[PDB]
Parts: C-alpha cells; structure tokens; sequence
C-alpha cells in the first residue's frame, strides 16, 4: 500500500523486516519441508523485496528467477554475511542467538536501505536498536546461565545449538536439523542420564508423544521451547519473543 511491497518467508524474517522497516513500508509472510503455493510465488515475483533467511533453508528461493517471469523483485538472503557452522550440511537456525539475530536485522537494514535510499538513515536507526537490544537480551541471559545447577537440555529438534554455543549450554535434539530411529531413543536416553536432564522440550505443532516418553522413562518434565519457526501467539517484538523463551530455559535448567 504506502512505500515497498515486502514479503518474507517466516516469522523470523517477517520480524526483523518489520521492526527494521519501522512503519515505512508494507510488510507481509508468506517450515523445513514448505514448498511455495503457486500464489505464494505470484505474491513474491509481484513485490518489490522477497526477504528469504538461507537457501540452506528455504532451497526453493534459488528456483525463484524474476528474470524469466519479467519480474523485479529483489530476491533477498539475508543470512548471507553470516558464517554457518556444519552439522553437526550446514545448521540453519542461527536466529535463536541474540547477536546473530543482531547482524541479520542489521544486513535487512542495508537492504531496504539500497532499494529505498530516501529512508535509508531510518532502516538503520531501526537497525540499531534492534541490535542494542539484543546486546542487553545477552548480557542478561550470559549472568543468568553461568549461575543455573543445569548447563544441558534436550528439544524436539536441532533448533537451539546457536543460542547453545553463545550461553555455554549443552542442548541435544530429539530429531535433527529438521522436525529418530530406536538406536537414536536410545542415545537420546542415555544422554540425558548422562548429563542428568530434568526437562524435554516439546515444541507446539510437533506432536509430544516421543517427548513425554522420553520424559516418562527418564524422570524428567516435559515443557515448551519454541525455535520461532512458526509465529508467536501476542504481539511481542521478535527479541520479546526470544526473551520469553529464554527465560523458560533459564526457570528450567534454574
Ligand atoms: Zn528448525
């Protein structure tokens, strides 16, 4: 409607984007296993800037070609200055690290900036308080990590090894880089005796029976950690949402 037509794959992207983007814009969404709709497609190639994370995660942004369909949207990676640690093939999910979340809304800043230079000054305004923000949310949570009587955790899936090395956690996912054969329950198991894991984290829209087992069969609670791969009921901020979900890794390893 006003200024750029924006569109992004999922929520963290959509996020970021938006509080960076400030209300100068129009910003719209559109996870492991998601192929576009054909109106999804349409919707990316009618918009000025499509914002994707990696193609090591939406794959399917490298079979967009806005030349073919006479199309001039930006087609934008916005994980791209970011170094990706191998699994672990490269693990995706850097956005649960508060300063990696930091250097991506900082790199969509640049962005907007390039295909709108009128407001470019503003993007990155956004941009920095976003960034200082994150800076406080892991300040907070390294004093509160480095005093818990648990420093390892098991999640429904591979989602938390970022946010893991920037705490000095130790996390151990129940699937892997995407949402488990009787060896791996097993190993499961074994590592959460080893470590002596009071918590499985399930995640909403996975379905917790294996967690609960796990749980059941290990004396430990199962809770809810959220990789915010789908979006947050409320109307939290990206980094209130982070927040939220660091605080119930802290209230359990606490
Ligand atoms: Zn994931």
């Amino acid at each position: 409607t006003q200024g750029m037509s924006v569109v992004t794959s999922f929520y963290p992207m959509y996020a970021m984007t938006k509080e960076v983007s400030g209300d100068l814009n129009d910003v719209r969404m559109i996870i492991h296993s998601f192929e576009p709709s054909v109106n999804d497609v349409a919707a990316i190639y009618d918009a000025d800037l499509f914002v994707y994370h990696s193609h090591t995660l939406e794959a399917w942004a490298r079979d967009l070609d806005p030349n073919l369909k006479k199309s001039k949207v930006d087609v934008f990676e916005a994980s791209k200055p970011l170094t990706l640690d191998r699994v672990k093939l490269y693990d995706p999910h850097t956005w649960t690290d508060p300063v990696l979340a930091g250097e991506e809304a900082v790199n969509i800043a640049k962005e907007l900036g390039r295909l709108d230079p009128k407001h470019k000054d503003s993007y990155t305004k956004n941009a920095k308080a976003f960034k200082k923000e994150a800076e406080q949310l892991t300040e907070e949570y390294t004093q509160k990590f480095k005093k818990v009587r648990s420093k390892t955790f098991v999640t429904q899936h591979t989602a938390f090894s970022y946010l893991a090395k920037r705490f000095g956690l130790k996390q151990l996912g129940i699937s892997g880089i995407s949402p488990p054969s009787p060896r791996q329950l097993k190993e499961i198991q074994d590592f959460v005796k080893e470590y002596n894991v009071k918590t499985i984290f399930a995640e909403d829209n996975v379905n917790p029976k294996i967690a609960h087992a796990i749980a059941k069969s290990t004396g430990a609670k199962v809770k809810t950690l959220s990789p915010l791969e789908a979006a947050p009921s409320g109307n939290k901020t990206y980094l209130e949402n982070l927040r939220a979900n660091l605080e119930v890794l802290y209230q359990q390893l606490k």
